[PDB]
Parts: structure tokens; C-alpha cells; sequence
């Protein structure tokens, strides 16, 4: 692709359409590009002896990224909408990238007064990791994507990762990565870049809600032909009766008692908060008191655990301590905001195949009873994987994380993000973007100094990004009528997911995935 | 293959070429063969109430076999470091196994000397147990393995067998193998034995270590758009101020409270020794302090354990209580030897993807905090499987072992060998081989009697391995040296890998593989 | 970071033509590429003036310079069952990482580099 | 690449300070031309790189090379008052050749300063290109040589031209690459 | 070349002669 100064390199393609079985959806934006770290790659680490657990190491470089790995990035909320009243589930399947109609700007503080002007000659260089040779820093629920609303521009991120660290201090081990020693493509208004991509082979995502419940699976009619042990003493309670075995045939009446088939999924106990900032202790226990994990000596919070359920039935007051995925309402302090201000997500659809987060998870024998001794009963807090397990994973919000690249390790086991989402062994690869440096007056007399004389400038263009997705259509035969997301018919201040008096975009809440129902 | 006396049924075929994208290892070695057992089956068993965690009971065969389940046996030190220095994985592919230049000889004590001659006419007999209807007694560490340098002649190992048992005694389904039941060629001088074994797909081995954290994995300058707790009761601690629910948007600062998507590797904690004799508890506890499991109301001790770090930053003294694998120098007691004589092996490389082996694994929550009660936390020592888990696995030495046979059973996890390797359904078959039993003189008269008088001989010849092995190629854009391999420059006593004044090969240290980086 | 060929002098006798500095003489080397912004005059009298022209508007240029060699490898081939000295960077926990920029950005080479760390027999 | 108006478009004759130094004594001239330098190995290879030429390889040398300019960008700059505008002269050109004959003093294999910067980011200054000649202390001989650039014939070019040109090295042996593990 | 135990494996080849333009030595020794 390559035009003129007056043509430009590409079209607003912003729209969406379904065809029964996939959905496509296609979105652009307008981006802006600084100069990020005055071309410079720094090296960046903790601050000395600022913190422990929060030690680290790596390196700042002078380019930008692309991201959209935000459901609303490509969702409308009445596409999403559709999607989630209607499809059993769904996935990615392919991805069209493309940067166009691209405008390089300098600007010269004189006096007090800024003016910017057009840099004709002035290039752009982009390129993709499509061989994962860079640490993939997406992914990560970082900041910098694609606006939910399309008329908003918005600022690109810069790029900067961490490598292998010993507190403050670096190991011999670890990577240097210069991003100026990759291949890219280097653009004059008027070009353009273009890219596409194939997703892998990943699981349709769980946008139903089970109908049964993994205890309550059996038939409330019939009896079974099995027998358990309900009484080890217990008889006829009079005259010479101490103890004595007996057996009685599981019944619909028996119904928690009865052989079972298969186990709830894996839990790691969190622990319970309540809304009402009086019913807790009257202590600051967010970290001493909070579940985590420890890598070379270094704790790190398990903010998002393995899938268990956020309450049980008749409470929907008490979240687990972090125990799932939190958003930050429009205009809110990154640091200590109120209750009022944040918006947390209720995992209940789960809570018929998974643990409750801040419950127990069963119990467990731990001595050999007999006449001498008396049967002692342990409450298991933890439980790893076991046989006979089934489980259902994290929900997807229209403004969640969509994908995560999976580690390349020597083992993994469920590789799905645990905040949700699809696992990938090679993910959409990140894009690169950068303002090549344009030196200022350089010196008659010749000088090997480090060049540090730079025309500031920036850049901006659209970019454009087109989805395809997968659709697992809903085939029940439930007779009365499901569950349905709604706005509300009444007599409303606002509307949701809409712009106020000042032109400023808010989603009210966040949105779930599952409303229809499927059976175990 | 079938020629005469004096003519050799094969030759010396020991190198080894690289292909750049494969190498072949090509092996030969002498070996003798003596009569084992006095061509005898023999039942063994346990001490008369010797030992009960040791109870056990078998079967000893006057059978050999080959060994070659060690890296040294393949792999020049040098070739090691050729693989070791360039590759970011590699694996079994092929396999060519040949006995040859074959030699009975028959000895006699007449006085008090000894003459040994030549038995011509005599035979011996080989096969492999290619349906794995013999218990596989390989991948156990043993030794009689090929010697690491060419030049050392070895001893053929004796073949023995456990089955199944009630501590000295034997069960009914216990089973009784007779390798005289097995269709074997039988050899005379001039015969020889050919073999060929192709390897199933087996992933390829980490001979990298990340250059990345587990938790050092999102971008050190953007701060996440999800928000977690962090203060349930600090507030504007003035008037009136007991407690509040607040909450913080991560960022590059609270680096170890950020949402995060994956979890460590699983863990069973070890306990923590110190290589300084006076660090240590004034008891004797390798065997009741000491990590381990039982079956069949039989204690064992967990030696290798699952895959987690020896030790954490700024230590390097403590290993795990038999968590790691130990190589004895070269001439040392097989009983009690010291510090100074062994060889142990540090698993620092893993340190960002699983746990350390003494220390604890996490922090799990146990209660239903309120103003009523105080949140309390238990240490988790032991963590079974979790969705979301990744993990790394056990290095492999040169001198350790290759692969192992994964057990026939209903159920495996993930089927690697624990000491490391490559674990294989179907593995390199068992080759045994053995003396035919030659009579003495018989009496005139017939006699039912067992025939009980032989002839007393043993057997040498060559035998040669050939492997295939596949490599997967670095590529790196490090910008930075990374750590190789590499000897002393140093002025030096003896050469590293290398035979002394009196001849007797020694290897100085253990020879890890994961030089090479590469990121998550 | 050292010199990696030299011209080899024109004349009527030479011996050992390695340049001294180190590395590869050449008759005939990658030649000189020269470049200069072209003149440009300022502005001119209304009236003619044979004198030098010394008028000129002062700019300069920039942009890219791309250079790709060709490099032919000869091969190990050691028959050396010990292992051989190789580079390699510490392990060792350290301040700054090798061969990288500060925490000002700024780029440098810790030491000079060697090239002799295979071994052949004489 | 950064490229200014050296010696103000002027050809200037050079020599030695009058009664300065003997042993030092010289004469040349100072060119309006700038060069292009790579005659450094770490121009080309990155550290890792060269570690894996180092570690694995008896011996090396050069066979090909292909050169390119591109991307060209002329500014023009007026000190008005006290500040300092940079503006675009679209219609500016730039000359560029290759002394492939060798008719010009090769001045390059003398470790020189103002080669390719080590790290990619790193933006540099184009060297000036001076030359010496024959000469009796700071005065010149009859056998003297003065060349001029201008008497080449070069390519111009404007934004949005660009430089292509391909080399290939002579036979020259392999680099030792290794030391030797006996003694004479 | 393979043959047996009672069979040489070869001869003694010690001569030379003279071609003008070359000449051609043999030796064989135990
Ligand atoms: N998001 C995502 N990506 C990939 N696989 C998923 C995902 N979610 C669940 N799974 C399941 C599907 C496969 O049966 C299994 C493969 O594990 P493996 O470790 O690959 O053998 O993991
Ligand atoms: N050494 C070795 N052999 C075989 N498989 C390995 C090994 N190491 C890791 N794995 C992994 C590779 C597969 O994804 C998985 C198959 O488990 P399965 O229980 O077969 O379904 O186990
Ligand atoms: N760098 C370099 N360039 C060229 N030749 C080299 C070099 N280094 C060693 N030699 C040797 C190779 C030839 O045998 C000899 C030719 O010398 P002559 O004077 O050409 O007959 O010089």
C-alpha cells in the first residue's frame, strides 16, 4: 500500500453484522503517539529500599503498543446484548489489523506559544512480535486500549517489561531486549500497514448457566439400589443396646447422603467481606489476613483464585477479599476510592459446579476411630485436583480481558486466564509503533557525543481492527422462559451505556455472560 | 548375520556428527559377562525380621542385561557442552543396538593356578523384551550402565525382579517369570546381535530457564483498569474514623497486589538442611523429620519430589532434605560418606515457576472474619493441582538418567519421570543375554537327579548404541550475552573430565542443562 | 568493536598484508560512500556580481542508512573430549546488566571482546 | 543519520601550525563532504551475536554487502531573533556516490571516529572527509594531489529518492577464531 | 577383505622399480 499526500490510505470501517452462526465485528479509532522516553531505552527498578514484595527489574523503551483486549473494544452494548441472550457460547476466529491515514506533527514552544505544524517527510515504524520473541506484556488488564466508545480518541501506551531480578538488583540471566534490532515497516502519510491474523483452536466460552446442580442430579422418584451406613450406635435405645452396624438404601429422602458420581471443582479458601463497613472487624487485614502465594521469597496476593462462587443463596452482601474482578466506575482516584465508586462482579451462576470462595470445602477424617478413641473431623480450607472433578470457569464482562497468552513452560494444567477468557499458545501478536527520531541543527565541527538535539513531535492516524467469531447456537427444550438482560422500562435519569450533559461515556454496570440455561 | 572364527562380526563405531537440526550419538564399549546365580533361579526375600518399611520379596535370574539409561553414555563432555550451549530443547528420536566380536572363554582351577581358554563351540543367548512381558527394572538409577569414557571396560549387570508382598512373605497373584520361556538367539564366535527401536513423541526437554517471573509479568509503567482492596479500616485516622471499605487501582507500584492469571507449580514441602555441619538441629532426623509417603501400610521415602527451587536469592547453602538428586564422586564408600565426597545439585533455574522445596507454598484463609471475630490464616505446606497452575520440570545431568517406563495403570498425571527424563509407554526394550550352561562330565550310570555339574566360563564382546536426537534451536533476540558453559581458564591441577596419573576417569561436577534464556 | 578490514596499500611489494590493527586486507575494499546537502544560494543582488558566491541558507539533512553483510562461518571440528573455554556472562547478582543502557539511557560495552575461545591443535 | 554543512560548502588547504611540532608535521585539505563508516564488528553484530559467532565457529570472513540510504529529510534553519526555527526545503537535494574506482586517499581503516552507534536507538553524526598528502614539514612538495569531490559524477537526491549499491569481498582467509592446544 | 584363520590375509611385497620418470617402492617388514 502506497499513495500520496492528498489520498488518503484508508476508510472508517466501524459496524457490525451477524450471520446466524458467527459475528463480525469491525472497529476504528483515532490514536495519538507521544514520544515516549525521548527515544531513549531506560533501565528501570525498585526504588532503594522502597519495598519488598514489590521488587523488581527491567527496562523503558521509546515505543507504543497497540491493545484491544477488551470485549468492549469490538462489542457495542447492544451486540452485546445479542451474544449473550442467545448463544449457548462463543469464540475468536480470525482478526484483520490495519493503521492508516497517518498524520506526523512537530511543535515549537517559541515564546510562550505552541505552535504545531505538518512534518511531510517525517516516518513511523511499525512491526509485530509474530514470532514471540518479545515478552508479551498484553494480557495483563493494563490501561491503554480501545476506547468502548468509538468517538473517543485515545492515547497510546508505551511499552516497557520486566526481566529476572534479585530484590533492587539484575541477575546474569537476564534479557535485554532492543526493539530497534527487529525488522519493521516504516511509514510517510500516505502509506499504510496492514495485518492478519488466525486464531487457534480454543474451547467456545460458557455463556450459559447450569439448570441442575451437581448434588441435586439424580431421580427424586426412585430409590437406589445402593447402601450406606446411617447408624453406628443408635438402635433401639433401651434395654443392652450400646452400638450396632446398620446399612439403609439411599432414598430421594436420603438425598445428601446417596452414592455420588463426580466431585465439585478445586478451591483455595478466600477470605469473606461484607458491604456494610460494620459487620467486619474493626482491623486493616487486606494483606495479613488476605490468600496468597510465595515465588523465591517473594508473596504475591492470589487476586483472582481458581473459579469458586462469590456467596451462597440468601446473602449477596459478602464478596470474597478479592475473590473476583473489580471495575472502576467513570472518574475515579487510582488510589483508596469508596465503595461507591467501583463496580463488583457476583459469580452465583457457578455456584452448581464450584466451592463457595469463602466457605469451607468439605471435611476430612484424620484418626482411626474405635471404642478408645473418638471420631475427629477436619474442615479442609484447600483442595488440589482430584479424579471425578468437574468445574465451570470465570465469567467474561463486556468490559473484561478477551485473551492471555499461555506460558511456555514445561506444564500447565487448566490453561485458562484466571481472570477469565481465552488461553492461547500464540496469541494475537502485539504491534509495535514508534515516531522515528528526527535530529535538530547539528554542529559544523563534527562530534562523536551521543546525538541528544531532537525535533519534538508527535504522531496520529486511525486504526482499524475486524474480529470474526464463532457462535455455539442455544438448542433447549426448557418450556418456560429464561432469564433475559434488560434495561430498565422505567422513567429513567440517564440512559445506560450513553454519553451525559457534557459528552462523557459510562457503562453503568458490568455485564455477565450467562443467562441461558443449559443442563449438566 | 552369520561368519566364521577368525573373522570379526563387527567394528568399532564410536563418534558422534551434528546436522544442525539433529545430532547422532554413536557408542561402543567392552563387556564381560560371568554366570550369575550358578544358572540358577533363586527365590530371595527379606531378613528374618530385618527391616519392615524394606519388606519385600522376588526373584533373583541367572540372566545379564544392557544398561544404557545415562547421558555419559552418548554424550562426550564436550558434545554436552555443544548442547547444552546452543539448543533450546532436544529428545530421542532413533535407536540401533548391536553385540558382536563375541568370546566364550572357560577357566580351571587345577592347583593353585588358574588357566583360562577357549571355548569355541560354546554359545550365549540374547533377546529383548520388546512386548514388556518382563518388569521393567530399568530407570531406577542402578548401576552397570556403560561407562562414561570409551575406554573403561565394564561388568554386565545381573537381572533380579519384585513382585508383589505381605512384608516377608508373598500373596497369591504374585507372579513368576522364567526368561528360558522367552525365544532367544543364541550366539557362537562369529555370531552377532542386531536391533533397531524408534522413540514415541515425547516433548522436547527445557534446556532454557525464563528470563521472566511468574509475578514479574505485566508492564512496569502502565497501571491495570481493575481495582482491588487494600484498606478495611485504616482510613483518616482522626474523629470518628473505625473503619471503611477503600479501594486502589493497580499499579506498577503495587506490584505483588495486581490481579494476576496464573499460578506456581505445585509443591510438597521439603525440609531445609544447611551444607554447615553446626546450622543444624543436634538430631538425627533424615527419616522421621523427613518428607514422605505410604502404601499398603508401607512407609516411603519421597526423594525426588515434585519440581520445586533448592533454594531462595542470597543463600545457595541450604538444600532440600533429599530434595534434589546426589552423584558420588569417584571412589566413595557406598555407606555413610561425607559431604566432601558427594556431588548436589542446584535447581535455581525453576525459581520462577515453581515454588521453593522448603519452603512454605502459600497463605490460605480458615474462618468467617467479623467485628465479632479476627481473620485468621493458615500456612499451606502441601498443594495439590489447580486450574491455572504452570510449572517446570526437573533438569537433566549428564550423568543423569534418560528416560523411564510410565507405569501401566488406569490413571497418570503428568507422566515424567521424577528423577527427570523422558517417560515413554513404550520404552528402549530390555536386552538380556546370558551364558548357556555348559555340563561337566556325566556318570556312566543315568541319573534323574537335577544336573548340578557345569562347567565354569564367562562371556565378552562389544556392543554398540547408536541415537538419534532431535534438537530445537535457539532463537533469541536477547540484545545481551546469556551464560554458557565453560571451563577454567585457570592454571589448573587436572583437566576437567579426564583421567589421572593413574589412569581412572573422573567427572568433576554435575552438568545442569538450562543455560540458554527464553521468556513466558 | 574493533576494525574489521583495511585497505591494502598500492604499491610494489607487500609481506603479510593483515592489517596490523587486526583483520582482513583488501586491494579492492567496500569503497568510500560519500555524501553532502547541496548548495543553496541565498538571496541574490538585483544587480550583477562576479564575486564568489558566499550567500548560502544553512540547513542540514537526515534519514536512514541501512548496511547488510554476507558472513561465511568455518566450522568446529574437535575430536577435544573436555569441555572448551567459552564466553559467558556472570551469573553472579549485579548492578547493571552487560552490554546494555543506564538509568539515564545511555549504552555501553563493559569489556573489549576476544574471538580465540576454541581450541585447535597445531 | 544526521548530516550538517561542513566547511561552509568550502574546500579549505590544511597543514601543520607554524612551528608546532616536527614529527607531526603535515599538509591536506578539509572537504564540504561528509562519509559513511561500518568499519566496526559491533556495527553489525549484536553482543549475543557475536557470542555465538565466537563459541562455535573455527574461523570467519566477509562475502557480500548491500547499502542503502533512504528515508532523506533536508531542514533548513534561521536564527530569527533568539529563537531557532527548523522548517522542511521539500525541494532540496543531497549528492551521494561510491569512490568505487579508488581514485580518492581511502581514509577509512584508521579506527576512525563516527561509525554505525553500537545500540540500534542510538541516532549519529555523519563524519567530514579530510585527506593528507605528500609533504616537507608544514609546506607541500610539487608531487602534491588535490581532489576534488565535485569532479565526481554523484547521484542527487530529493525527499522521497533514495541510494542503492551491493559489494562483494575479494578471497580473503578465515579469521582465527581459535587458539592453538599445543606449543611450538 | 574378510577370510579365515588358516588363509593369509596377504603377501610380501618388497621391491622397486624404475619407470625413468618415476620410481615405485615397496616395503613390508614384521
Ligand atoms: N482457554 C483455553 N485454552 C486452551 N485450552 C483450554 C482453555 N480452557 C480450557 N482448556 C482445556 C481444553 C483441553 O481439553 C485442555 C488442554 O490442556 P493442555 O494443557 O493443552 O493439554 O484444556
Ligand atoms: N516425559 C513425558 N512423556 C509423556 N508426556 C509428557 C511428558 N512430560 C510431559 N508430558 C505431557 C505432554 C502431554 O500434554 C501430557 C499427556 O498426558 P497423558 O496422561 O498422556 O494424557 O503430558
Ligand atoms: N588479510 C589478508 N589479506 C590478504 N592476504 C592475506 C591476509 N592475511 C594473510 N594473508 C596471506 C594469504 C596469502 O597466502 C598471502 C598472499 O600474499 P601476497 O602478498 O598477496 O602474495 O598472504
Amino acid at each position: 500500500g502506497a499513495d500520496g499526500v492528498g489520498n488518503s490510505s484508508g476508510n472508517w470501517h466501524c459496524d457490525s453484522q451477524w450471520l446466524g452462526d458467527r459475528v463480525i465485528t469491525t472497529s476504528t479509532r483515532t490514536w495519538a503517539l507521544p514520544t515516549y522516553n525521548n527515544h531513549l531505552y531506560k533501565q528501570i527498578s525498585s526504588q532503594s529500599g522502597a519495598s519488598n514484595d514489590n521488587h523488581y527489574f527491567g527496562y523503558s523503551t521509546p515505543w507504543g503498543y497497540f491493545d484491544f483486549n477488551r470485549f468492549h473494544c469490538h462489542f457495542s452494548p447492544r451486540d452485546w446484548q445479542r451474544l449473550i441472550n442467545n448463544n449457548w457460547g462463543f469464540r475468536p476466529k480470525k482478526l484483520s489489523f490495519k493503521l492508516f491515514n497517518i498524520q506526523v506533527k512537530e511543535v515549537t514552544q517559541n515564546d510562550g506559544t505552541t505552535t504545531i505544524a505538518n512534518n511531510l517527510t517525517s516516518t513511523v515504524q511499525v512491526f509485530t512480535d509474530s514470532e514471540y520473541q518479545l515478552p508479551y506484556v498484553l494480557g495483563s488488564a493494563h490501561q491503554g486500549c480501545l476506547p468502548p466508545f468509538p468517538a473517543d480518541v485515545f492515547m497510546v501506551p508505551q511499552y516497557g517489561y520486566l526481566t529476572l531480578n534479585n530484590g533492587s538488583q539484575a541477575v546474569g540471566r537476564s534479557s535485554f531486549y532492543c526493539l530497534e534490532y527487529f525488522p519493521s515497516q516504516m511509514l510517510r502519510t500516505g502509506n499504510n500497514f496492514q495485518f492478519s491474523y488466525t486464531f487457534e483452536d480454543v474451547p467456545f466460552h460458557s455463556s450459559y448457566a447450569h439448570s441442575q446442580s451437581l448434588d441435586r442430579l439424580m431421580n427424586p422418584l426412585i430409590d437406589q439400589y445402593l447402601y450406606y451406613l446411617n447408624r453406628t450406635q443408635g438402635t433401639t435405645s433401651g434395654t443392652t443396646n450400646q452400638s450396632r452396624l446398620l446399612f439403609s438404601q439411599a432414598g430421594p429422602q436420603s438425598m445428601s447422603l446417596q452414592a455420588r458420581n463426580w466431585l465439585p471443582g478445586p478451591c483455595y479458601r478466600q477470605q469473606r467481606l461484607s458491604k456494610t463497613a460494620n459487620d467486619n472487624n474493626n482491623s486493616n487485614f487486606p494483606w495479613t489476613a488476605a490468600s496468597k502465594y510465595h515465588l523465591n521469597g517473594r508473596d504475591s496476593l492470589v487476586n483472582p483464585g481458581p473459579a469458586m462462587a462469590s456467596h451462597k443463596d440468601d446473602e449477596e452482601k459478602f464478596f470474597p477479599m478479592h475473590g473476583n474482578l473489580i471495575f472502576g466506575k467513570e472518574g475515579t482516584t487510582a488510589s483508596n476510592a469508596e465503595l461507591d465508586n467501583v463496580m463488583i462482579t457476583d459469580e452465583e451462576e457457578i455456584r452448581t459446579t464450584n466451592p463457595v470462595a469463602t466457605e469451607q470445602y468439605g471435611t476430612v477424617a484424620n484418626n482411626l476411630q474405635s471404642s478408645n478413641t473418638a471420631p475427629t473431623t477436619r474442615t479442609v480450607n484447600d483442595q488440589g485436583a482430584l479424579p471425578g472433578m468437574v468445574w465451570q470457569d470465570r465469567d467474561v464482562y463486556l468490559q473484561g480481558p478477551i485473551w492471555a497468552k499461555i506460558p511456555h513452560t514445561d506444564g500447565h494444567f487448566h490453561p485458562s486466564p484466571l481472570m477469565g477468557g481465552f488461553g492461547l499458545k500464540h496469541p494475537p501478536p502485539q504491534i509495535m509503533i514508534k515516531n522515528t527520531p528526527v535530529p535538530a541543527n547539528p554542529p559544523t565541527t563534527f562530534s562523536p557525543a551521543k546525538f541528544a538535539s531532537f525535533i519534538t513531535q508527535y504522531s496520529t492516524g486511525q486504526v482499524s481492527v475486524e474480529i470474526e467469531w464463532e457462535l455455539q447456537k442455544e438448542n433447549s427444550k426448557r418450556w418456560n422462559p429464561e432469564i433475559q438482560y434488560t434495561s430498565n422500562y422505567n422513567k429513567s435519569v440517564n440512559v445506560d451505556f450513553t454519553v451525559d450533559t457534557n459528552g462523557v461515556y459510562s457503562e453503568p454496570r458490568p455485564i455477565g455472560t450467562r443467562y441461558l440455561t443449559r443442563n449438566l
